[PDB]
C-alpha cells in the first residue's frame, strides 16, 4: 500500500502524457501533524504539513519530478537554475536520477559552499559569473530562450507549479476538507500560487465547498508583498525567503485577493521564536523560513484575523537540517557540573 | 490514505498496552527506491530503504517512538541519553512531543556543538560532567536504576529494537516477499538484530517462504564484528558506526549465524566512493554510515558472495543532511567564467 510518485498519485490531475516515464524519488505524501501543543496555546486547531520530509528536504521536490519528467520527455539535455537555494538541491537530485546535466548559475564574490554542497553532491555543475545576481537571472533566461534543450526550472515554470499544487490535494485527501486558513511562507510566491491553484482545482472538482484563506508570511526585512513595493536589499536570516522581488508577483496578489487572504510580516526575532517553538513543543525540526510561516499564523491569531476554533494547516516547507548554522546559534552555555548522581538529578526535577 | 505512527501500523506486533497513547511523529513508512543504475552496474536488482526520510533524519525514530511511548506510559518524567549521535536527536524530539525532559550527559572539555544542535533544538538539557565518555555511561546507568522516573534510552533497550524491526515489515509489505540479501551498516548492531527479528517474525507468522541473508558492513577502522575481537580506538569518517564494541554484540552474531549472513569491512575511501555514487546516480543524498552499507554491498557483489541477479534491499540509514561536514570535503571549486551565453553552453554540451 505504499506512496508512489506524486506524478503517479495524481496523474489525472497533472499535464503528463501516457507515454512519459515518471522520474521520482517518491516525493510528496508528507506527514500532516496535529500541532496539539500549538493548538492548546492558540485555541485554533493547527495541523502541520511537514515538507522537510521530502527526498531533498524541501517542498521543491513536488515541482522537480514534474519539471524533470517533462524535461526528459521533451528531450532536454540540461536543467538550469540560478540560485544557491533549495531549488538547486532539488533540481540536481532529479537530474541525477533522470541522467541529465544540471547547471547552477551563481554571482561573483564570496560563495557559500555550504549552500551548494547538496546539489554538487548530486552532480550539479556550478558556474560562477563575472557579474551580479541580476546577471544570473538575465543569463539563465537568455540561454533557455536560445537553447530549446535547456529547461529553466525557476519559480515561474508552469510545470513546477503544477507539481507543487499537489500539497493542497494531500491536505484535503486526509482531512476531507480544506482548512479555514492555509498559512505558508512566501519568497518568490511560487508556492502560495501553487496551493491556491490546488485548492481551486478541488473546489472546481466539487471536493470542497469552502476555500481556505491563504496567509503568506514574509520576513520584515524582506517583505515586498506587505509594503506593496520591491525591496532593494532583502535582509533576513530566513534565507529561503530573502527575496526583494518575487518572481510570481502577479499570481501571489491574485491568490491573496481571490482567497480573501492576507500578507503579513514577521520580524527575525519572531521567526526565531517560532523556530524554537515548533521544535521544543511539537517535536518537529523546521528550517527558519518554515518557522516564519508559524510566526505569521501566530501573529494573525493575536490580531484576530484568524478566528478562535477555526481549522488551519501551516505548511512547514523545509527540514531544520537544511540550516545547521542557525541551530548552532543562541545556545545555552553548559559548564561542568560535579559527577555525583544527586546533583545532576536536581538540575532537572 | 495517510501513514500513521509505526506503533499504529504495527500495534498488534509490538508490546504496547491499550491504555497507552502513542507518541509519534508519523515516523516510518519510508520510500523503497529502485536503485536502477546501481543495478545496471551490479547485475542485481537492488532497492534502497531510505531511512533518512524519517522525522529526525534517521532510523532511530522507529525505536524512539516506542521507548518514549513506553516511557510516557510508565509515568517517567525524564529520558537520559549518553551519546552525542543521532540517538540524542531522535530521543530529544519524541521527548519534546511527549512533554518529558530529555537530558544528555557529555564528557569533560571540548563540546562537540554541531553534533548536539538538533537535540538542544528540541529542548534537550546538556549536562557536562567532571569525567570521561566512560564515566558518562556509568552516571546514567546509575541514575536510571536509582530513580524509577528516569529512563535510559541507549541502543540495547529492548523496546527500541521492537520499534526498529518494523522496517523489515515495510520491505515485505511492499515487495511481497523478503529479498535474497538484506544489506545494512552496523554500529552497535541494534538495527541488524532488529531487521532479523522482523524477518523471522514474518516467517513465524507465515508471510514469507525464505529469510534473507543479512549482510552487515562496518568501516575498516571500526570493524570489531569482522575482525572477531573488540577495537580500542575506532576510526572512521562514518561517525554513526564508529563503535569499537557493539552493545548488541551477541544478538548480531546470532543474526549472522542463523541467517547464513556475513560481516564485511569497507575502507574509508570505498565508503566515500559509495556516498558520492548514490547521490550522483540515484538521486539519494545519504549520510556516510549509510554509504558504508552500500559500499559493503558493492564489495560483496564483486566478491561473488552475492549471487548474480538476486534481490537486495540496502538500508540507507540516515539523511545526508545529517553530515554537512563530509559534504564539504573534496568538493570542486569552480572559478569565474565570462558572461556571454556561448561561453556557458559548451561548458555543458
Ligand atoms: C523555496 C522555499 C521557500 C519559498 O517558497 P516560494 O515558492 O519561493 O514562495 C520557502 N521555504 C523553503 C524551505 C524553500 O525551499
Ligand atoms: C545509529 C545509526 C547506525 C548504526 O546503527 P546500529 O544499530 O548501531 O548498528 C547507522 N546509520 C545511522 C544513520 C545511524 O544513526
Amino acid at each position: 500500500q505504499p506512496w508512489p510518485g506524486v506524478i503517479a498519485a495524481y496523474r489525472d490531475r497533472l499535464p503528463v502524457g501516457d507515454d512519459w516515464t515518471p522520474v521520482t524519488l517518491l516525493e510528496g505524501g508528507t506527514p500532516l501533524i496535529a500541532a496539539t501543543n500549538l493548538s492548546k496555546q492558540t485555541g485554533c486547531t493547527i495541523h502541520l504539513k511537514v515538507e522537510g520530509l521530502n527526498p531533498t528536504g524541501s517542498f521543491k521536490d513536488r515541482g522537480m519530478t514534474m519539471a524533470v519528467t517533462d524535461a526528459l520527455a521533451h528531450g532536454q539535455r540540461a536543467v538550469l537554475c540560478a540560485s544557491t537555494g533549495n531549488t538547486s538541491a532539488s533540481a540536481a537530485a532529479y537530474a541525477a536520477r533522470a541522467g541529465i546535466t544540471c547547471a547552477v548559475l551563481i554571482p561573483q564574490g564570496k560563495i557559500a559552499m555550504g549552500k551548494l554542497a547538496q546539489a554538487v553532491m548530486h552532480g550539479a555543475k556550478i558556474i560562477q559569473i563575472d557579474g551580479n545576481f541580476d546577471d544570473c537571472l538575465e543569463l539563465a533566461r537568455k540561454m533557455a530562450a536560445d537553447f530549446p534543450t535547456i529547461s529553466l526550472v525557476n519559480s515561474v515554470n508552469p510545470v513546477r507549479i503544477e507539481g507543487q499544487k499537489t500539497a493542497a490535494f494531500e491536505i484535503v485527501d486526509v482531512l476531507g476538507t480544506a482548512p479555514d486558513v492555509h498559512a505558508l511562507p512566501v519568497g518568490n510566491a511560487g508556492n502560495i500560487t501553487a496551493y491556491w491553484k490546488g485548492y481551486t482545482e478541488y473546489h472546481q472538482l466539487g471536493l470542497i465547498d469552502k476555500l481556505p484563506r491563504m496567509l503568506g508570511t514574509q520576513a520584515a526585512g524582506a517583505a515586498p508583498l506587505v509594503l506593496g513595493e520591491p525591496v532593494s536589499h532583502p535582509e533576513t536570516i530566513a534565507t529561503a525567503i530573502r527575496i526583494g522581488s518575487p518572481a510570481s508577483w502577479t499570481s501571489a496578489v491574485e491568490a491573496q485577493q481571490q482567497s480573501k487572504g492576507r500578507f503579513l510580516a514577521a520580524s527575525d526575532e519572531e521567526i526565531l521564536a517560532a523556530y524554537h517553538l515548533v521544535a521544543r513543543v511539537e517535536g518537529v525540526f523546521v528550517e527558519p523560513a518554515s518557522a516564519a510561516s508559524i510566526a505569521g499564523l501566530l501573529k494573525a491569531i493575536d490580531d484576530g484575523w484568524v478566528a478562535r476554533g477555526s481549522t488551519v494547516v501551516c505548511t512547514v516547507t523545509g527540514n531544520g537540517l537544511k540550516d545547521p548554522d542557525t541551530a548552532l546559534k543562541d545556545m545555552p552555555s553548559v559548564s561542568p557540573v560535579p559527577v555525583d548522581p544527586v546533583a545532576v538529578v536536581e538540575k532537572l526535577g
